[PDB]
């Protein structure tokens, strides 16, 4: 699965290349998606103009970078909409809210069969700790796969953070912009191997598909979305978490919300440590080394 991180990118910027990419993605079971958009100077909620859509599936070891700007939304949608609409093909996102709004407003398509892995992580946190906070991809990759995420080129990130120019409008795109764009979908598809079809994961994939579908419905309405689904940008609607995931959990050792027993201070600090030999698990009064007359 760390093979996914070495998938090279192909730029899909012609009608011919688009048919080929579409043919390959049609054979997939899961497709990780992302959007790179023109930076908004204003810094309002919606993504700016779609520049690239990035796709990486379990059907081929490759990241497609669809140059929507060059192809035009019209040509892109003609060939991609049935695949986007096909609920039998899982679309994997990391925070789908804005991406879905953009697909709806700018391309006229609503994706079906969507799974939001940022929402998946929060659902796990809800189930175990009563935490409805959203985590960045870095934190999630670390916590779930033990991977330190290789950041993208700092020029790209800096240009974007300044917010005074579009950034993603230049053509051709330099190589380091393309490599930046390909980053997220590889991480998304990698991450889905740890979350989907894994019995160590305490939430059902279908419950998260159902929570994801609330986000798709809220954000794919053909127009800019005014009222947000979540109380603040960095969390997940608690009422939706109760509905699709169930009641929030907490620490089985001390009863408090916010942590599990493996992270409980009181559980670790409460365990017997031998004052004589140092080993956790017995007291001194039961220590074979301190008292050999117990052998
Ligand atoms: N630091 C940033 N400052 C401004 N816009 C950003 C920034 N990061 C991302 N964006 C915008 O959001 C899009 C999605 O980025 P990402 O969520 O990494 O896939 C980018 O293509 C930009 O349009
Ligand atoms: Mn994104
Ligand atoms: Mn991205
Ligand atoms: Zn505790
Ligand atoms: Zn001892």
């Amino acid at each position: 699965s760390s093979m996914i991180l070495k998938y090279p990118y192909r730029v899909v910027d012609t009608h011919e290349k688009l048919k080929e990419a579409v043919t390959s993605l049609q054979g997939a079971r899961s497709i990780a998606l992302d959007i790179e958009a023109f930076c908004t100077t204003d810094q309002a909620k919606q993504l700016g103009r779609i520049s690239l859509v990035q796709a990486c599936s379990d059907a081929k070891p490759v990241v497609f970078l669809f140059d929507v700007l060059t192809l035009t939304p019209d040509v892109f949608v003609k060939d991609m909409q049935s695949l986007l609409s096909d609920r039998e093909i899982r679309k994997l996102f990391f925070d789908c809210r804005r991406d879905v709004e953009a697909l709806s407003c700018q391309l006229g398509v609503k994706p079906e069969g969507v799974l939001d892995l940022q929402v998946f992580f929060t659902a796990i946190q809800w189930k175990l700790r009563s935490v409805n906070r959203r985590s960045g991809m870095g934190y999630v990759l670390k916590s779930v796969a033990g991977l330190t995420r290789q950041e993208g080129d700092s020029a790209v990130q800096t240009a974007m953070t300044l917010g005074n120019r579009p950034v993603w409008d230049i053509r051709p795109l330099p190589d380091h912009f393309l490599e930046y764009a390909a980053g997220d979908v590889r991480h998304i598809l990698l991450l889905s191997n740890y979350l989907v079809g894994n019995k160590d994961v305490p939430v059902d994939v279908v419950a998260v598909e159902r929570l994801t579908a609330q986000y798709v419905e809220h954000y794919a309405v053909g127009k800019p979305v005014i009222t947000e689904a979540d109380a603040t940008p960095a969390e997940v609607n608690r009422a939706w978490l109760e509905r699709y995931i169930g009641p929030g959990g907490g620490c089985h050792f001390c009863g408090a919300k916010g942590h599990t027993e493996a992270e409980c201070f009181k559980k670790q600090n409460g365990k017997a440590k031998c004052s004589f030999c140092g080993e956790v698990g017995h007291t001194a009064r039961n220590c074979f080394k301190k008292h050999p007359q117990l052998l």
